[PDB]
């Protein structure tokens, strides 16, 4: 509902 979608956003930053 909020860090959820924080984590899937900083969960990469390189792919």
């Amino acid at each position: 509902g909020l860090f959820d979608k924080l984590k899937s956003l900083v969960s990469d930053d390189k792919k």
